[PDB]
């Protein structure tokens, strides 16, 4: 409720060292430290359990890795869990997408962080001025704001789901789920321990 996401400032507030651009159908994220920097291509749904539990377990060590120029990470945001309907995958991933492609990293990476963290408390309850407050607490601009409100990105985002999708379906095994995660093109089969595999 709207007193609960008050709080939503102190605790998703990490700081971030790295850039954000869309890159095809990615959110890259990658620092001006990158030294033959590895591609990590994350495939992900924003109501999926296992891509929340993901990020869970792995997003300190993906931050360090991006900080300090190890790896570029493609975040490859898919909506299949919307079953073809606009629902809170599409919701949330054209919120998510608003803010990595017109706003900082640090509002991206703190609203991945609370929209994954958040998920089941959240899943179908968030329309996309729910989600712009959301983003208004955490620090996005004013413009950011309002695009996220009047879904101004939603139609690019369906396509930037299923581009993702294709590219899966192409890269892999053919089998479109996730989470899933590559490593310069690779499909990594333990992927709660791929930061690990960098080094």
């Amino acid at each position: 409720n709207a007193s609960q996401e008050e709080k939503f400032a102190e605790t998703y507030n990490e700081t971030t060292a790295f850039n954000n651009k869309v890159d095809g159908s990615a959110v890259q994220l990658v620092s001006d430290k990158a030294d033959k920097a590895k591609t990590v291509d994350i495939y992900e749904d924003f109501s999926c359990h296992y891509c929340s539990q993901l990020a869970k377990e792995t997003d300190a060590d993906m931050k360090k890795l991006i900080e300090d120029g190890k790896v570029k990470v493609n975040i490859r945001t898919m909506n299949f869990l919307d079953k073809g309907e606009i629902g809170h995958s599409n919701k949330a991933g054209t919120a998510a997408y608003t803010i990595a492609k017109d706003d900082s990293a640090q509002v991206y990476w703190n609203f991945r962080t609370m929209l994954m963290t958040e998920q089941q408390n959240i899943w179908g309850k968030k329309e996309l001025k729910d989600l712009a407050d959301m983003a208004k607490i955490l620090g996005a601009k004013d413009e950011t704001v309002k695009k996220i409100a009047d879904g101004t990105y939603s139609d690019e985002f369906k396509k930037i789901a299923d581009d993702n999708a294709k590219k899966l379906e192409k890269d892999g095994d053919g089998q479109v789920s996730s989470p899933r995660v590559f490593i310069d093109g690779k499909e990594i089969k333990e992927n709660a321990t791929w930061p690990s595999q960098i080094k």
